[PDB]
């Protein structure tokens, strides 16, 4: 298994792009997107992300760069948990989550 | 970051606003809610709710569970998650970012 | 609360029968299953399952079929958080979760 962090942004579903080209561009391998539901008929739709990163600072900076653009003008949340990625080819590389040395 | 915990219920689409009274009620400051599929296919809701102590989480598992999951079918969970932008979850305060 | 272990899958539509038989075989006690968007406009209508077992080896036997199955011919990413249930019937059985 290979250490990971997984980062989730929920907010306003217009920020839908603008998000993907940060997380493409901070050197993220992927991400998952989801529409949802959400409270901050009071329900409103909202996006959710789900980004694996290899390290704490490249969730970091995901987040500091979506936060410093746009959680002035839109309702948003992000956190970040613990993760083990067991398969991804993209992720772990061609050598596998479960190299030996 | 400020430490939290993700409360997730799993149920019936037919509890949708009893559920979200309940966590409306609770004092947590949001929930998200989706459709799902699933076995325990159906169509389904999964409400995830993050929360700034454990007591707020259990307070709400324990309301949901026991006014509905003996009669519906349901499951809650918890995982920890650290929030690190979030205007209602951390306050005015912030994050408390270098913690 | 019960410990688990929580795996989800993020892989190709096409897989979602493939993947609910090997989760039921494996002997875990349910799933949750929803449509989701992928990218690894780019994003392409994709599924997430995560799936809730009492043991580790559990999760990493419907991870290690799913993928030796279909990883070499199919997209996908598969991992593990922890988690704790508090309240689940079949997860927990009669005496609940403590
Ligand atoms: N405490 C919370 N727990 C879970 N989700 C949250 C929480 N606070 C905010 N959110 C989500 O973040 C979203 C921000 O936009 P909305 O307020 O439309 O809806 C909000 C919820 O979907
Ligand atoms: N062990 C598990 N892992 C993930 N989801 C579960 C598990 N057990 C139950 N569920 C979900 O909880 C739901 C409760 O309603 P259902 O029985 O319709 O469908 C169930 C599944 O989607
Ligand atoms: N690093 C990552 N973080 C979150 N999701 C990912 C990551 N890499 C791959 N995925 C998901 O795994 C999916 C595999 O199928 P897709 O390429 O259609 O879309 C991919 C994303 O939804």
């Amino acid at each position: 298994a290979k250490p990971a962090n997984k980062l989730v942004i929920v907010t306003e579903k217009i920020l839908l792009k603008k998000i993907a080209k940060i997380i493409d561009e901070s050197g993220a391998k992927g991400y998952t997107v989801m529409n949802t539901g959400g409270k901050g008929s009071d329900i409103e739709a909202n996006i959710k992300f789900e980004i694996l990163t290899e390290t704490r600072e490249m969730a970091e900076e995901i987040a500091d760069r979506v936060a410093v653009k746009y959680f002035n003008d839109y309702a948003g949340i992000i956190y970040i948990c613990s993760a083990e990625v067991l398969y991804g080819h993209t992720f772990c590389g061609p050598e596998g989550c479960s190299a030996w040395s």
